């Protein structure tokens, strides 16, 4: 009978049916046509409810809660440009793996394409970039609930990884109070209602097998390259590598500990790069590789295999080597590939990178954003984690900056959007409820400036560097037109974020020296509150800084 | 030869073809891949050129200066999450008609699905939504510039309504100087260059025949419904009713001058409803009608025909009634379809409106959203034009308030999305270059917050209020549950904005009762600046009030 009670036990059916795959953090956005699913999501106490009012940075909140618990993360918006909101989160979710589960909310099919408010065409509209799609019937009692579970079921089971989007249509009425309605229908699925496990268990694994000829090819000369991973992964990936005699190329990412840092600085070297042509193996875990001297290496080596390991899926070199794509969890594969002690081949290398750490340290001193990423592992919280920005951040700190083995690092450098930085942040935080550095410039903090809002909580004390150089300094690193580049490039917007700061309740610092930053740092840690540090730097002094670095070493 | 010079002889013919049909306005976003594009159109003088750094504010700025001009605007981002986030303007414009052409840059083939960083799949990303879809290949000299400039033009030619997506992939090298690579082939379309008219003229006219029984229908009693349309539209729909002597049921959107006003208001009652169903034929120009109490009437009326005039395509009557679905220019097919002196035939409802408008007035005193609602027509800027927001704020006008005919309205509702206003209001006053009123709620400048950035630039002074009522109080007047409401619809966020606009560098007043707010709209239309009025209120009191002038008469 009442259309609006079968809309919320349809509902109830597909959110309990998400708490059997392991959602717990669920992410909502405010509407009407979604009531029946956020309503349901309210009454369920499995869950831990965040709401944002922004949908695209709610899309990020869900994001940085995927990154960090390793959990698949619910999020929930209503029809209309609320879901093409979600586009950015989804797809750094398929290029990175974070498991969303999107309930979009829609209008029921007699309401499509005639006009009507709030209706447009939503499945499909993410096309290939979700995992999964499921574009949900207009709820009726003729379809059995074992159905609807059971599809919810296949397509939580079988995710790897990625986003999966749910479409959920709903009729009018959606309000009233709850009736028996749909009471018998739910009944139907017996005492599953109080069961712990999924209606249909499907959960096939995806592994590559074992690489049978590893102990003939870890007699060779190797390199090992480490790219983004657990920061449990970088320590044993760096034990590994010393145990092999092989180099270890460390990424920002890896929290490998970097024992041969500022690679991106020694790689621009030739005699580096003399040495590494002797290599006839080279063994990549994890990707997204950061820097430019890196890639560059990458793709002009020629190993007989190159191989890549990593738990996502598809290729990863894209330099198209001859070689292995293999599907695992790192820790899990070096357990089967083990490495034998053997003598070190690499004699030039580790005093190359000796050299271009001394490099940098020698110009430590300037109260710029390149001596503030050299120097970043001074400022790490203890038993906290570093949520790295885009842009030039990431690059300075991996050239310049040798972090800490298994100290945690995260980021979005699977698209490398500028979109979502601060939201992303807000939900590495709450995910794991450690003490967080996240270090971002002036564009992406602009971008997603009303993320500050969700900052207002935080379960403990996050530190937001915002390094103010006045436009996208990338932009002067790289060789874009000085015609050109002001207006269409750099985009300067001769802001600060003191008031920002102001608006949201925010603690805000604006030091002028190494002084006043290491007191800013000391006030912030106190409390589990969010701390913005605006650094105000010389616009291109950071990009010069890398430049003439990168000359520097490739003259040792 | 040259990649880098390739690609930006082959981006020339693109962005000098757009300049054939009308293109004036280009919106561009910061990147490197985008480069080719965007150094064509820096090089291009027939462009005016505006930038941001939020691609989904990027979208909103396009859509307000396509909405306002009524030719096609250009945007141009670089690959990767940026072109996702142009999806909600893209929506929108898919609904309501604007002209957006989506130059996105992608990465080449031979860097999709290898974990290249910032590539992700491009083609077809927008699914449905875009009117046409151009997938431009590989750039090569192999492929004729007069294939390039064909197909450009095919796309715009025959573009009705809507968005056009141009994915352009580039390979690196990206940088570079200028050399003759390409030239040969660009002088392949000879004095084309010189002209003034596309390569390939394809522009068929999709247009209704006239309706050869109008003489007979013109004659029965009818009801004239005008939504949203132009307002020199609304001028000779008013005049074309009321010769016909036909009740004229004005939206907010329509500028007719609102002969029955409080429609939302006296629809409720009984007796008009009554009345109503005496007429044998309704006839609507304009659609996306904004009011529950005329949406619920169109979904109850059974007239023997029902016909929607509108230059837009597809169904436009959410109830489906038999009739007419008429394509044509309004002012056209006025003029195709001409009125006759008629006698009026309805008596009852003058009366209702009347007695309505007099129930408005007599509440048109306290310092509410409601009051601000009603009485914004004695404050619109004189030869200027009025945005108004979405939620509560164009259902108070639309129920409250009688706009004067003729007078400029502008808004989002198509899928009335919360979150480009602000942004989208930029647009609308760089394209008139008119004094611009503009009103949001709380959510809805939270929501596109950064795009306080945007309006550092009008041309005439812009009033940006903001109504103040702490969260999404349209869930005040929905039926939502009581228990669930604070937390899961409105979202408070317990706010003031005097720190965005300072900033922003904006002046700001919040003004705590009429005079003040009257000092501040005479200091405010001064200067072509933006000021922001933030407007506090009680959280439920527009709401409420709604709800009792409902009731009240309902009851005449
Ligand atoms: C949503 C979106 N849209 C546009 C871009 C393009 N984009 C970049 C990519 O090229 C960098 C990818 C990467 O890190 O590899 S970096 C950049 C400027 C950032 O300025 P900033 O925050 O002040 O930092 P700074 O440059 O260090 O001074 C832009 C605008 C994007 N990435 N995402
Ligand atoms: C991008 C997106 N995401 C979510 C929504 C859902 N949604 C609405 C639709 O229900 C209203 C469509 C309409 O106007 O017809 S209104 C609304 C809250 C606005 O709060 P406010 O600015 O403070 O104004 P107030 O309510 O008057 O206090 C939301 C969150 C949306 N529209 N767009
Ligand atoms: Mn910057
Ligand atoms: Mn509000």
């Amino acid at each position: 009978m009442s259309v609006s009670a079968f809309n919320r036990r349809w509902a109830a059916v597909i959110l309990e049916a998400l708490t059997r795959h392991g959602v717990r953090h669920i992410c909502i956005a405010p509407g009407s046509r979604s009531t029946p699913l956020t309503l349901a999501a309210a009454e369920n106490s499995a869950f831990i409810h965040h709401t944002h009012f922004d949908e695209r940075g709610l899309g990020h909140l869900a994001l940085g809660l995927a990154k960090v618990s390793k959990q698949p993360v619910a999020v929930i918006v209503t029809s209309g440009t609320a879901v093409a909101n979600l586009y950015p989160a989804l797809i750094e979710a398929g290029l990175t793996g974070e498991k969303l589960i999107l309930l979009t909310a829609d209008r029921p099919p007699e309401l499509i394409d005639c006009g009507a408010n709030q209706a447009i065409r939503q499945p499909g509209m993410f096309a290939s970039h979700p995992t999964h799609s499921i574009s949900l019937p207009r709820p009726t009692q003729d379809i059995p609930a074992r159905w609807l579970v059971s599809t919810i079921d296949h397509a939580l089971g079988t995710l790897h990884a990625g986003g999966v989007h749910i479409n959920c249509p709903f009729a009018e009425p959606l309000y009233g109070e709850m009736d028996d309605t749909g009471l018998s229908w739910q009944q139907r699925l017996g005492d599953w209602w109080q069961d712990d496990k999924p209606w249909l268990r499907e959960a096939p694994r995806l592994e590559s097998e074992k690489q049978r000829d590893w102990f003939f090819w870890r007699q060779k000369r190797g390199v090992v390259v480490a790219g983004r991973m657990s920061a449990e992964e970088g320590k044993k990936v760096a034990l590994w590598a010393q145990t092999l005699g092989w180099p270890l190329i460390g990424d920002v990412l890896s929290q490998t500990g970097q024992p041969l840092p500022c690679a991106d600085l020694w790689l621009g070297n030739a005699k580096a790069t003399s040495e590494l042509q002797q290599a006839q193996i080279v063994v990549q875990l994890g990707s997204s590789l950061t820097g430019k001297r890196l890639l560059q290496w990458q793709a002009s080596c020629e190993p007989e295999e190159y191989w890549i390991v990593d738990d996502i899926e598809g290729r990863l070199d894209p330099a198209h080597h001859r070689g292995r794509r293999l599907i695992a969890n790192i820790a899990d594969w070096l357990e089967l590939h083990p490495a034998e002690k053997r003598q070190p081949w690499c004699v030039e290398i580790p005093r190359l990178a000796e050299q271009a750490m001394q490099a940098v340290i020698a110009r430590r001193d300037a109260f710029g954003e390149a001596q503030l990423a050299h120097r970043i592992c001074d400022y790490l919280p203890e038993q906290g984690q570093l949520f790295v920005g885009n842009s030039l951040v990431v690059r300075l700190i991996d050239a310049l900056s040798q972090l800490p083995a298994g100290y945690p690092v995260y980021s979005n450098r699977g698209a490398s959007g500028i979109d979502g930085l601060l939201s992303t942040a807000a939900g590495v935080q709450r995910a794991s409820g450690k003490p967080t550095l996240a270090i971002v410039g002036d564009l992406s903090a602009l971008y997603d400036l009303n993320a500050l809002a969700l900052l207002r909580q935080v379960s403990a004390p996050l530190v937001l560097i915002v390094v103010n150089n006045n436009g996208g300094q990338i932009f002067s690193l790289l060789p874009t037109p000085q015609s050109e580049r002001e207006r269409f490039y750099l985009m300067p917007q001769n802001v600060h974020f003191e008031h920002a700061a102001a608006m949201f309740e925010l603690k805000y610092h604006r030091p002028q020296n190494w002084q006043e930053l290491e007191t800013a740092f000391a006030d912030a840690w106190r409390t589990p509150t969010t701390t913005v540090i605006e650094m105000v730097v010389n616009d291109t002094d950071g990009a010069q800084t890398l430049q003439q670095l990168l000359a520097q070493v490739s003259h040792l």
